[PDB]
């Protein structure tokens, strides 16, 4: 047959969602480079994530604390994507509920080198109580690290496309996180010596092994 094609073919659709959690958050990190307000920047993240599709479903902005008032302390801008109105929660933002800067993704990403992304372990977002997979990035002003900016990607959307994907190309696929997590596996078993095609997206990245589907 013609495996090792098909499964490129398949990687490359699997790339599309990292590629385009990258592209907004290349987005989120201009608006939090500028010199924009705080509410000028709510206006342009509420249309961000507006305007994103694919398997993103909430993300934003996460400034370093001012650990004062309370309320004071925490000002992250973060946006779910709901009926298909976009909501900003401010849940993060009571100190009494220990604030975001001690959360993996942020700290990931913390006083890091602008233009390094990071993967978050698969969790369940607190407040959305979706199932999901954070890229984060640090972004600077005036020289000094400023906050950390999120995607969050929905694992159910990016298992339901890579799953319908591999149907597709008749393959089955088995997809892993850079913390051995099976993020999807859909139509994947080896038996009387199947071929298995392997794809490397990354030495910390995503790991997929592909086999002709029967
Ligand atoms: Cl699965």
């Amino acid at each position: 047959n013609n495996l090792a094609l098909r499964a490129e073919l398949l990687a490359t659709q699997i790339r599309e969602p990292l590629n385009n959690s990258i592209g907004v958050l290349q987005s989120l990190t201009s608006i939090g480079k500028s010199a924009a307000d705080k509410e000028e920047q709510e206006r342009m993240l509420r249309s961000l994530f507006s305007v994103v599709g694919g398997v993103i479903i909430s993300g934003g902005l996460w400034p370093e604390p001012n650990l004062t008032d309370p309320s004071l302390r925490y000002d992250s801008l973060f946006f779910n994507k709901a009926d298909g109105q976009v909501d900003q929660l401010s849940s993060w933002n009571n100190p009494k509920a220990g604030g975001y800067d001690r959360e993996s993704w942020y700290l990931a990403a913390e006083r890091e080198a602008e233009g390094l992304y990071f993967w978050s372990p698969v969790y369940v977002d607190p407040y959305t109580r979706v199932e999901m997979i954070t890229v984060s990035t640090p972004y600077y002003r005036n020289g000094q690290f400023a906050g950390v900016a999120t995607v969050d990607l929905s694992l159910e959307s990016l298992i339901q496309f890579v799953a319908a994907t591999a149907e597709q190309y008749n393959l089955g696929v088995n997809l892993k996180d850079a913390f051995g997590v099976e993020v999807v596996s859909h139509n994947f078993r080896t038996y009387d010596n199947a071929l298995v095609s392997y794809y490397s997206f990354g030495e910390f990245n995503w790991q997929i092994e592909v086999v002709n589907a029967n």
